[PDB]
């Protein structure tokens, strides 16, 4: 099954047996893809263990993919497995059930919605700016991700249960600790059902437990909880509790980890950070509170978002599985392959930006963002198999851009990993954590 | 109130009782403006009558009103009136009203939808090619604004609404005749030359349903924009309005789909014929432009999206032609406050004014600024081009919204006929090209040239 690729004519490294390409990922997934951008061109194809998988990077097939063939052929992700109950998770959801999920937690991110959630972050934007400010007062470096970590899980936590949870709290300890050994399901998909008829995970069982009776806790009988009740009166209780933990995950791990990301580059970007605080306190003078309406015009500030997701794609990929045999743009594809968007590889082209290296904000300006593609930036993914709560973590991760750089400035210290070597392992992390100098104002 | 300039120390023209300095409009807007840039220096006012117009040309000035203090001061244009039903246009819409049109409006012309929308030009693409051959073949010269706007009607129709109305010409489709008589604002009319001066006559023609639109043109757009909803049956400028309406009126999605129909005819065709004008009084660019075509695509290839990006001297000579030709002419914002910009108090009330036309043909920024040089926006020059003096498509949230449409709708024009045909001057044909000295921007004569084969 691994002289698929040489039949198909399309290139690519020469696979081993039983493992395929995974040896290839001793630098990462992000190196492994952009030397195959590089030697191969355009289209080619590894394998992960006998799972044959097919990168392209072409826009027009890029569109047709996410898009345009969504509903139809390239509707599912990668079947990841054995996960026990989640396998009614969103994220991991196929075919009629995900479009029932999709369309029910879809009412969730309105408009209206998220300018209903404008005051409850504003409660957590003020002691996020209090906290900070023990670590001013006293020359600390500061863990960000960890205060990042704690204001990303009251926000989640808020908007979408109403509950009110506040350096040791249980949820962040065991919503981190998602974080091997799956080595072996890339060499071993014939073991993913061995563990599903008789009941066995991945996922600890104590992080799961505890998540299924906190919801519990949280059945207190328009939040994210209250569709998915009024939507019951058909949803399962079990069901219910898995949409919720990957809310809460996707709510922590994502805005606090480029939170992070953005704070780094703002600290060794002085004149980058300096326009961006003049901007804010232009748009909201006296540390004005921001409304959802002064959110969306700091375009600077949206630029800088922008920039810092253009270099740090926490999703690196792009997954989709063609379940049947088809040919877009002149290209066949058969029935089983996945289909692969190398989100860091394309964000970091030299044939799509200029200096994709460095930390350039005026890509992203009214004046240059017409040279952008949006199917070669995809951080957020596209089609109708998108970022769900796009919206919402663009929203929360300004709110705490906002609320922070009105009162507090950035600078690297001794211990600051310059430059930030991301983690060579598995999702996208700096191998050091992030540590700056606040200075207050 | 006319001693308002007098009291900032603002230069300008004395102002007549009641008339203020409109009789100096005599030569039209762009004449008024360049002679008062020459006199009074950088900033200088007059009067609409007794509406106090204050003209800047500061950079950092324009910057400010156009771009920094837009949803704070200078949100709103000009108050146009008696627009009737009209007043719901994202061009005249005020406040909440255009900031929740605008945003409903921008999705229309993005990266994707314009890269969908190729496909469909190039279809009228080449019944423009064997339009133009009919008038080549025979040695007739054309009325570049005829064949023009059909073209231009053509494509705006169809990329928006997704219905095709003018079919192989037609030279009487009723979308044009109706179109180009929406408004014709002449000073020599005295109904513009009443009002404009006078403020105090909008409201009683607003009770008395009288609009600078006529009737005959508003009642066929009305239905005609009515019969244009055909669903059950893509995703357009039609697909966008009724998707956001399931809050947009019924009323107002056809005030929004007549200016992007008039927007679509007026400006596409009148800046094409201003570039044919240049083409044909400058073989030397005209040709220069042309083997720039062949290059990119040879064998007479079909233009795409990414081969359009890739013609520099194309962009090149459709900057230069906007320069000289700046369809807006000015730029205008009311002062919602009391306000203090650059070191400079701007009194609430009073319209800022951007004479883009004054500042195009500046001396001290354009090296001889008469001559039809494309040569200023190459890549090694158009870095001494500030963006704020240069403003063909206006600058900050209020700008024009179709700009990267228009842009390639006429240089998709320019490739299919620069492939096949090449254009020379007549007899008939006005050098030097005398503008029209009333309103908006046009030729007194119009623009007819030779169309000789390749
Ligand atoms: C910077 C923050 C975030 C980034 C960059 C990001 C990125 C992504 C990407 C790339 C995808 C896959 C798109 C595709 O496959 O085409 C995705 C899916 C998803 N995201 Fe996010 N995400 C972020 C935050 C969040 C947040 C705060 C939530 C809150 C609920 C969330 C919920 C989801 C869900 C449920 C899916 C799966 C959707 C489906 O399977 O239909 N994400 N995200
Ligand atoms: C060569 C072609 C064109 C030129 C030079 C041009 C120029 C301009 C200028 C200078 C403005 C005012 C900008 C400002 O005040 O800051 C404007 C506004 C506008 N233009 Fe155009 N335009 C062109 C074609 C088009 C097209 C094809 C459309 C299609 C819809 C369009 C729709 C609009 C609208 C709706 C506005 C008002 C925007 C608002 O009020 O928010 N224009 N145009
Ligand atoms: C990396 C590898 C090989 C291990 O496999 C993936 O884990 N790969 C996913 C498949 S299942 C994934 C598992 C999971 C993780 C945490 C908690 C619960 C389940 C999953 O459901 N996570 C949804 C998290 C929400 C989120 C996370 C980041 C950005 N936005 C949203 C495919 C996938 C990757 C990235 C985005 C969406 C889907
Ligand atoms: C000569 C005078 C007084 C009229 O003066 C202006 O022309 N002044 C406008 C004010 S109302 C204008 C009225 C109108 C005209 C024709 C059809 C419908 C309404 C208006 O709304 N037309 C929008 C047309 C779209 C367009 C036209 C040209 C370039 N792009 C887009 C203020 C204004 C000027 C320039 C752009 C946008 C608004």
């Amino acid at each position: 099954s691994h002289g698929l690729f040489k039949k198909l004519g399309i290139p690519g490294p020469t696979p081993l047996p039983f493992l395929g390409n995974i040896l290839s990922y001793h630098k990462g997934f992000c190196m492994f893809d952009m030397e195959c951008h590089k030697k191969y061109g355009k289209v080619w194809g590894f394998y992960d263990g006998q799972q044959p998988v097919l990168a392209i990077t072409d826009p027009d097939m890029i569109k047709t993919v996410l898009v345009k063939e969504c509903y139809s052929v390239f509707t599912n992700r990668r079947p990841f497995g054995p996960v026990g109950f989640m396998k009614s998770a969103i994220s991991i959801a196929e075919d009629e059930e995900w479009k029932r999920l999709r369309s029910l937690l879809s009412p969730t991110f309105t408009s209206g919605k998220l300018k209903e959630m404008v005051p409850i972050i504003a409660q957590y934007g003020d002691v996020l700016v209090r906290n900070l400010r023990r670590e001013a007062e006293t020359g600390k470096p500061v863990t960000l991700k960890d205060v990042f970590g704690a204001y990303s899980m009251d926000v989640i936590t808020s908007t979408s249960f109403g509950v009110n949870i506040d350096p040791q709290d249980p949820f962040v300890e065991n919503t981190k600790k998602l974080l091997p050994f799956f080595l072996s399901i890339t060499v071993f998909p014939f073991l993913i059902p061995i563990l599903e008829v008789l009941n066995i995970c991945v996922f600890p069982r104590e992080v799961t437990n505890f998540l299924r009776k906190s919801v519990k806790r949280m059945k207190e009988s328009v939040d994210f909880l209250q569709l998915m009740i009024d939507s019951q009166n058909a949803l399962s209780d079990l069901e219910l509790v898995a949409q919720s933990i990957i809310f809460i995950f996707a709510g922590y791990e994502t805005t606090s980890s480029v939170l992070s990301f953005i704070m780094y580059e703002l600290a060794t970007h002085p004149d980058v950070q300096q326009k961006l605080q003049e901007e804010i306190d232009a748009v909201l003078p006296n540390k004005a509170p921001p409304t959802y309406d002064t959110v969306l015009q700091m375009e600077y500030l949206d630029m800088v978002v922008n920039e810092t997701l253009r270099l740090f794609p926490i999703a690196m990929r792009l997954e989709r599985v063609c379940k049947k045999d088809v040919e877009i743009n002149g290209m066949f594809i058969p029935k089983g392959v996945v289909v692969m968007i190398p989100s860091y590889a394309l964000h970091r082209d030299p044939k799509y930006w200029t200096e994709p290296e460095k930390f350039l904000p005026e890509r992203f300006s009214k004046k240059n963002k017409d040279n952008i593609d949006p199917y070669i930036y995809t951080p957020f993914g596209s089609g109708p198999r998108n970022c769900i709560g796009m919206r919402f973590a663009l929203m929360n991760m300004k709110l705490a851009l906002i609320r922070v750089l009105q009162n507090f400035s950035f600078k690297p210290c001794k211990e600051t990993q310059i430059p930030l070597k991301l983690s060579l392992g598995g999702l996208l992390q700096p191998e050091k954590p992030v540590v700056l100098k606040v200075e207050s104002r």
